[PDB]
């Protein structure tokens, strides 16, 4: 018996274990003054959808194409029409029986024909710096080998096999491989060449590989540096000529440079050097810096450094997974704006050229093997890669190649044996060679939460509560005596922390307090740096973000793939808009009487000679006072008090009392910076003269009686409801009590703990929040000042089928100018459901304008959105946009919007404008109701109908990050209350 | 303070906790002599949103009318265009805080103007049969009172306000009330005035109510009859002339009738009576029938009976609540067609004119109370209004309304105070109330499971274990001793019981047996009789049922109304066709060697006389012998043996082994009967001779290899895949395993029991069942016979994201005529997921076919669908159908369809048709693919692809009924294991 099926030999090759064959040692990413011809540009690509009826039909030589059609390399190729984009979080896109892969498996054979001149001869190389995700590889006909581990690199030896003029170079590429199951990232499965394509000349008494070794000696000041050179794997004669230290040396040696000016993010200073041989001269920077972990801290330069991180995974879109080199400059230089200084390479080491724009611009990173096994979870990691001593190969070769293409650059300063992939063997064996090949740097890894093959403890999303208990090295004690002790000498690492999907991240605050209080915490990584949304032009032409799912897929994972702090095109979202004030590098503690301020220096090294401090005093219109003062430097970790000009201080003094005046002092750059022009803002601080609460107008006006209707001054009530039908002319369609708003992606998440599985958003659904009812009990005049009076109107707000309820009582007065409004809340029955007591999103009122608004101001916070948990980046001011400015474009549209803390505001409705006024309130004001927020799945579902939604809370809830980790904390939860608030309205 | 609100009046009139105000005594429905004017017809009709714009501009009067129009009264109004249906379940449709009534609450205006001739005078009254909620009465604007008690009756006496000639009626009617807290039966939401409105004059000397009392000695043969008659409430000189009995008797007096023909819904004997004085004569049909309770056995006329019941509500699918008489009588006819004997009017007394129906064509009928207020349950029954004694009157009143209406008829054997109304004092006040009026039949409530004030133990959906405990009295007991004896000495019935929405109802032969072994238990009511699906013309034309949510909905319950035995048009489903078979009233086992058969005679009173005893052998081709066979009568509860003709066992005895042959004995109706024409089945039975297996294909045809394709006889392979693309010339597009099926309503529901609280349809989501996948591991050919060779194609069928699989192994072999298939499926790691064991719907193959299929026939089962625990109604033979009535036009599609214990089958696919045979295999042929057939929420949402999709299935699912109570019995789970089976296929 015989076999009969089709492609049983490719099929077999997919499906192994070992690493790829026949490429050339894994080597350092060089700058090489040997000859290069990218072989980037315009390729020819044909599609089969299966090993099993990919054509072998000698395409690899470039004769009779058949089916083949332009496709740019690098590509992801479902970005440009071939297939499509699927995205997946944890589960795999087939079925789990490791090492084989499904039928349908697309392979995308792809050819180019280029011209080699003589300076590619006798000795080249072609160099793929990533295929997604298995490649086969020939050079006119000739095989050269496959490739493995998606994101790295590999180089092929093609001498012999270039010939001169004309070459045709072709490579199959299959998606799915053994190695995906491996390479089970949370983004999208994107397949290709993705990274450039390149040929480069090999000529003789060359350099290979290049190791830097470039510590700092932070007791004495100097350098130590040693920069081995390397050729076939063998120690080469090489000088080592770094100019400005005034040094020649030759390479292989340790030498102590005098005194070195250190690296770090906060002062990245690179010494421009070159080593060079006979055949070819090797450009580097180099960065003096030596890290260390003591007394449980992780130091650099003998300094304890704090992680202000986000994790930058690799996306754009339009092309995929190719990052324009434009657009990595643009997204770096925005962190750095935003007071970041740590960077994780979530999940993969990114493109080679990334690496060098870390060491320029300033950047603590985490740079990590691509290797993650996470779909093996949900089998008790059955069958797990990391402990199958069949992949033990493998793995150690993604762990080589990553370390091998870096190990050069000053800025990173761990290495990561991978993400989400259990505990295992091959694990420890990843451990045990980086440990043997570099000992400069510490080892991290999450997934092994004993800690046994790593220097760093490292969790993710682990709760405020249990990092306060690390901070102070008492967390439950591991089972092993010996591992514990290792652990509890170890710094604390949040690899992935306030998970900011949609609105949010809530609870930031807390966090980066424990951060400050404890050495032993390093700091974190938020999750993630941006959402990977995929552009999708409509029938209309209008573009919106893709996400799982929009895209044809049969298992997917929605939204989740949009969870960042910057959209797909690196606009900013609130979150990081906040989170760059909380990780603020210096501290501005403005105080009451204005005099002063005090100034903490943050940073870990520099002073704080870099900034100019301004300050300014704004009230109402305009600007009163302002200027500059001048701090003597303070040292890192250090505090002065800076005095303000007594101008400032006497101003405050006599300002007539309810007057409103906010005192903002800056700390900007002074001078440009590689990053940043002068005057940018990096910390402020502010001191506020509140406004007094609003006089509530006298009861003068009394209470017109017509059949249908009542009119009390400007306000115009139906008689049948008790509610307002016109104020001033402004139509009032609707005017109700609010609990409830449009769930954000994390009340869509199940917050663990509490007996209560259900998330926030199916909690308040089970209880009817979304569809409440008021029913009218009664309506009164009363006797009010000099013939005028007081209207009360007594609700009853519920919900079909449900028992509980509230009491709204609205008491409106005028005097004829001014309209009062006081509403008060009662509880009636036990808010109980399903047996869980229920939460509000908010108590507040929802008017409903009979016109369109254009443009909204306000006193309070701004002039981004502010939730109780979050808002921390909004300051105190005055503010005002148009209606569309007041949104914020989450891909999934979302409750957002909400200006906490305000005060006053003013909408602009066509001719007039609606004063509103009182005691803290959160405004909002949208075109279309909350029910079409709630069911718009993407933003072209949001359609405006013509009137206005005004949205005045008297309490909140915060947002929290229930997606992934930790819901809205005690103090900002909603338990429901009764609550008592007054309103004063206006129209001009 | 003076309150403004509008409407306070009405409000506080609807929110009333009394009875109507104003109507005459509650009294029997009668027959009179009286003249009588039905003011139905075309009535005018204004609709207001609510008491708070509804005008008071005396309309009431019928001059200068603005807003009305024409609509038919009786009417249930949204089913004309005046608002919508709205169904809910248990859930309340507005705020539950009694007995306040929501804001939007329709208020339907209604007006007639009508003659009223001499007749009418100097006495006369307006009879209202029902108004759905609360009605507001005016005869020439005179107020005349309220209704309350949606099917209860109400009349008002007109005396001195009707005027001779022209008279103007108005009623205005609101949709909720206090009393929608007592109407929460799962149902439509329909208001209006529904039932008949009458004009009755009353003359002097007349008579108001009329009580028969007809018990029945079996010891004698007695009748006992004492007819009262009364007039305002005292008790009046009547005669009492029953023509048959040979008897004049005084009204008052209770006299024995020596021999009577006793009344039974078997023998529904009916003497004809009048009760008459001067100005007025009333007829009456009289059942001699007594119940009692002895040995904890429900008893009549000495007999323990069975009962084979249903749950009748009102409903038609265009007229909403009205249902005409024409409707009546045909499902009241269909019902006794099969083999039903009881009736059970939930949950409210149904129209009067239903009660002489029963009491003509012969159920027991259990007349049940307007109460329910099932919507308190989910707060633990706070507020409710069975408990509250603000509400006993409200309550007593609606006791006295259903007894005093019906207490006449025969057929009525049990009162019902209600249903899913909690316990409570009122409930025990309606009890007390009811044994004093009426002692002569048992009282019955199920919603207080001690029994405390019921004469009968009564539950819904117990399961058929517990129903075998309580058979024999072991039910675990009561708290109270007291109570506990009590409960344990009645009888035992299910008032619901196997819930029969969708594709079932299973289970019903297990209670079936359990109600025959055991004298305490009663029987049971299916539910329910009907569905409630209301017809919508789309704009197409087509026509279709929606249901819950489909007419605009807040708060709606889905399909749940559509939940039973016939469609709204009354259509049968095949629950009906089973429990026809199931509850059949005889049994036929036919011998073995076709000699005789035993019958046992299942009724209570009846003998065997009026059935013919029919017998059949049909053949493949034809009927071979038949007949009639002569029966002594068997008394109820007896058995004979029955021989047959000597011709029917010789036949058998010849039969070459191998040859099929089915005799079926079949029980009809000997001559015409008030409901079925003579020759109606009754009852059957048979005996198999069955097939033997097929015999396998020699393989003496080889596998001819091409380069692309495969070929073995008739049947062409794909290398690539490895599945046939044709056999005979019919193209198959499709070839694979199947495991799962388009979830049916039960596999909705939550199994309640097991920590797995999803429901099964959610347990094969998370599972994969639904998208499975196939790897190819092989080809071969192999050794066959005489050049031949078998074809085995190996593969492997799992999911996306799981570990567990099935191996699949096809072996094909030809000899050109015949293709033989033999299927081995073994499982390939433990099927565990979530935690919980997967089980499998089926284990079978899909072939899809790229042809449309014209007709299917097969020898099996049938006519219609069978699955292992339904299909009881499916007998042994020869049937034929095209392919639309293959399929089932259940109103939210679903899995149905299957043909279970089939033998042979064809396809008629154009010209040529498919053979398919073998060992016991259930086949299904749909035009449409299962995923269609799932996504699909109405029936117009499944179109024809073009293809044909061919089931064949090894093992099966039971469908048990989880929507409502026990879920798939053990014995009919379907856990994962291996299997093995063969086919033999062949073209035409
Ligand atoms: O780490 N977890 O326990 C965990 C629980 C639920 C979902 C994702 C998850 O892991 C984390 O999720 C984030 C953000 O979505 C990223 O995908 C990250 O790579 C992953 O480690
Ligand atoms: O009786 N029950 O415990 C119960 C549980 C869940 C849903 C309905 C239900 O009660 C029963 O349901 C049926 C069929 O849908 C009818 O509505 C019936 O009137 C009701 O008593
Ligand atoms: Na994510
Ligand atoms: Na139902």
């Amino acid at each position: 018996g015989r076999s009969l099926e089709l492609g049983a030999a490719d099929i077999q090759d997919l499906e192994s274990f070992e690493a790829g064959r026949g490429a050339l040692p894994a080597r350092a990413y060089l700058q090489s003054d040997a000859p290069r011809l990218s072989l980037n540009g315009e390729w020819q690509f044909r599609l089969s959808p299966g090993s099993r009826v990919a054509p072998d039909d000698g395409w690899q030589l470039g004769e009779a194409l058949n089916g083949f059609e332009s496709l740019p390399v690098p590509s992801s190729w479902p970005m440009h029409g071939h297939g499509a984009p699927a995205y997946t979080n944890v589960q795999f896109p087939f079925a789990v029986e490791p090492p084989h892969v499904p039928e349908a498996n697309p392979i995308g054979d792809h050819l180019v024909v280029f011209e080699a001149g003589p300076e590619f001869f006798p000795h080249a190389l072609l160099r793929f710096d990533g295929i997604e995700s298995a490649g086969t590889v020939w050079l006119n006909g000739v095989e050269l080998g496959t490739t493995r581990g998606s994101r790295l690199a590999h180089e092929f030896d093609v001498s012999g096999i270039l010939e001169q003029g004309e070459n045709t170079l072709a490579v199959r590429v299959a998606q799915f491989s053994a190695a995906s199951y491996v390479e089970d990232q949370d983004m999208w499965w994107l397949p290709g060449i993705f990274r450039d394509v390149t040929l480069q000349a090999r000529p003789a008494a060359g350099i290979d590989d290049v190791f830097v070794h470039a510590g700092y000696d932070h007791i004495t000041g100097e350098g130590i540096l040693k920069v081995e050179a390397s050729r076939g794997g063998q120690a080469i004669d090489a000088v080592v000529r770094v100019p400005e230290l005034a040094l020649e040396l030759a390479a292989g040696t340790e030498v102590r440079v005098p005194a070195v000016e250190p690296w770090s993010a906060e002062v990245p200073k690179l010494y421009e050097a070159a080593v060079s041989a006979a055949g070819e001269s090797v450009a580097l920077q180099i960065g003096f810096r030596s890290i260390a972990i003591e007394d449980a801290q992780f130091k650099v330069n003998g300094r304890r450094i704090l992680l202000r991180g986000v994790n930058r995974h690799e996306h754009h879109p339009r092309l995929g997974r190719v990052v324009p080199r434009d657009v990595v400059e643009a997204e770096l230089r925005l962190m750095k704006q935003h007071n970041i200084n740590a960077i994780r390479t979530s999940h993969y080491p990114p493109h080679p050229q990334f690496l060098a724009l870390a060491d320029q611009l300033g950047f603590y990173v985490v740079l990590e093997c691509d290797l993650e096994t996470h779909g093996f979870e949900s089998a008790g990691w059955a069958q797990n890669p990391s402990d199958d001593p069949q992949w033990e190969d493998a793995l150690v070769d993604r762990m080589r190649r990553t370390v091998e293409r870096d190990k050069n650059h000053a800025s990173v300063v761990m290495w990561s044996l991978g993400n989400e992939a259990g505990t295992g063997r091959n694990l420890a064996a990843m451990s045990r060679w980086t440990k043997d090949r570099d000992p400069s740097r510490p080892i991290h890894y999450e997934g092994d939460w004993s800690s046994e093959h790593v220097d760093v403890y490292s969790r993710m999303y682990a709760s405020q509560a249990e990092t306060a208990l690390i901070g102070q090295g008492i967390e439950p004690a591991l089972n092993d005596a010996a591992l514990d002790a290792r652990r509890r000498a170890m710094p604390f690492v949040l690899c992935e922390y306030v998970h900011a999907m949609g609105n949010g991240p809530g609870g930031m605050s807390e966090y980066q307090a424990l951060f400050e209080k404890y050495p032993r915490l390093m700091g974190g990584f938020v999750w993630e740096w941006l959402e990977h949304g995929i552009t999708v032009s409509t029938a209309d032409g209008v573009d919106h973000y893709g996400y799982g799912g929009d895209f044809g897929e049969e298992v997917h994972d929605g939204n989740f793939v949009t969870d960042g702090l910057v959209d797909a095109d690196r606009r900013p979202r609130p979150g990081l808009l906040d989170f760059k004030k909380v990780i603020e590098p210096l501290r501005i503690d403005v105080a009451r009487d204005w005099t002063g301020f005090t100034l903490r220096n943050g940073q870990d090294f520099a002073d704080t000679s870099a900034f100019s401090f301004r300050y300014e005093v704004e009230a109402d219109g305009g600007a009163l006072d302002g200027g500059t003062v001048d701090v003597a430097p303070v040292a890192p970790q250090s505090e002065t008090v800076v005095e303000l000009p007594g101008s400032v201080a006497a101003l405050a003094a006599g300002l007539s009392d309810g007057r409103p005046a906010v005192l903002t002092v800056r700390a900007v750059l002074g001078a440009d910076s590689a990053w940043a022009d002068a005057g940018h803002e990096v910390a402020w601080g502010q001191s506020v003269r509140e406004p007094g609460a609003p006089v509530p107008p006298a009861p003068v006006e009394p209470v017109q009686v017509q059949d249908s209707e009542l009119t009390l001054g400007p306000v115009v009530f139906s008689r049948a409801t008790g509610m307002p039908t016109s104020i001033g002319g402004v139509p009032v369609e609707k005017l109700g009590l609010t609990l409830w708003w449009a769930p954000t992606d994390n009340d869509l998440g199940r917050e663990w703990g509490g007996a209560d599985e259900r998330p926030l958003a199916t909690q308040w659904k089970d209880a009817g929040l979304n569809r409440l009812h008021t029913r009218l009990l009664g309506i009164s005049a009363n006797p009010g000042q000099d013939g005028g009076e007081t209207l009360t109107v007594r609700t009853r707000v519920s919900a079909a089928d449900k028992q509980y309820g509230v009491l709204v009582d609205y008491t409106w007065s005028t005097d004829g100018e001014t309209v009062g409004l006081r509403t008060q809340v009662r509880r009636d029955g036990t808010w109980v459901n399903r047996g869980f007591e229920v939460e509000w999103a908010r108590i507040g009122l929802e008017f409903v304008l009979g016109e369109e608004t254009e443009l909204v101001s306000w006193f309070g916070q701004g002039p981004h959105q502010s939730y109780p948990d979050t808002g921390q980046g909004a300051r105190a001011g005055w503010f005002s946009l148009p209606l569309a400015k007041m949104d914020v474009e989450y891909v999934r549209p979302q409750e957002c919007g909400a200006r906490s803390g305000s005060r006053s505001a003013a909408l602009q409705l066509g001719g007039r404008t609606l004063e509103i006024c009182g005691d803290p309130f959160a405004l909002t004001v949208r075109p279309y109701s909350q029910d079409v927020l709630d069911a718009a799945a993407h933003r072209p579902d949001l359609k405006a109908d013509g009137r206005t939604y005004l949205y005045v809370d008297h309490a909140l809830r915060g947002v929290g990050t229930a997606a992934c980790g930790p819901g809205v904390l005690e103090q900002y939860r909603l338990k429901p209350r009764d609550a008592d608030f007054i309103l004063t309205l206006k129209v001009r």
